[PDB]
């Protein structure tokens, strides 16, 4: 419930970005903070603000600060896909990712430091993002299914490699080989058994952090699995 505000400093004597976000104009951030609450990779929300380093800060649902649940689902991609499941740690991903964040709450850059490749590594979590709205061509159906009997269903929209995790109810094996789904089901397996393919598999609840005035400051996690789903029914004969 309440957390201290922790931070990691990126400091290389370079001016990072010249920017501008409501009241705060043409602010130049020559340092920028790697926020981190309870262990987590934290990111700043209001971008015209300063944050309370080493405070207490109370987390409360990330909800209370944005109602449009667009934006909310958003934020949580932009901060998974961007650095939190990113290949790339660099202080370089985080400030992009930061600052792709603040773009979708009203910040614009006038100026940007060539050496963060900041358009190559926007178009990346974008195509990322973009590609997560995808589901497989059976998502939703329904198919019969023999106990006993390995079926093979296809997924056509060739979605399958994005997979992280498989949840399956008992008596239901699910493995996925390139673009097909591998299953098999026996009399333990419900008469309806819905497998689910999850993009994510570090599912929570998105939190804001607040102290006083100061810069509230999100652990977007992302609260959908963004799985696809086939339900078997299984035939018991
Ligand atoms: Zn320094
Ligand atoms: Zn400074």
């Amino acid at each position: 419930a309440q957390q201290k505000l922790d931070v990691k400093w990126i400091d290389k004597g370079i001016n990072w970005i010249v920017y501008s976000a409501k009241d705060r104009e043409n602010f130049t951030m020559d340092r920028w903070a790697k926020f981190y609450v309870n262990g987590e990779i934290a990111f700043c929300i209001e971008p015209n603000k300063e944050a309370a380093i080493g405070a207490v800060h109370t987390g409360a649902n990330l909800d209370t600060l944005f109602k449009d649940q667009a934006l909310r689902n958003k934020l949580t991609m932009i901060s998974h896909f961007g650095y939190i499941a990113n290949k790339d740690q660099s202080d370089e991903q985080y400030i992009a990712t930061q600052m792709l964040i603040w773009e979708l709450l009203g910040a614009k850059y006038h100026t940007i430091y060539n050496g963060l490749n900041y358009e190559a590594r926007k178009a990346d979590i974008l195509k990322s993002v973009k590609e997560a709205e995808q589901r497989a061509s059976f998502h939703k159906q329904k198919k019969p299914i023999k106990v006993g009997e390995k079926g093979v269903f296809v997924d056509t929209n060739n979605t399958l490699s994005n997979v992280k995790g498989i949840r399956t109810p008992s008596g239901v094996n699910a493995k996925i080989e390139g673009n097909k789904l591998i299953v098999t089901a026996d009399k333990n397996a419900p008469d309806n058994a819905t497998i689910h393919l999850d993009r994510i598999t570090i599912v929570g609840t998105p939190l804001v952090y607040t102290s006083g005035n100061a810069q509230k400051v999100g652990v977007l996690k992302p609260f959908d699995p963004l799985d696809s789903w086939l339900t078997l029914q299984v035939i018991k004969n």
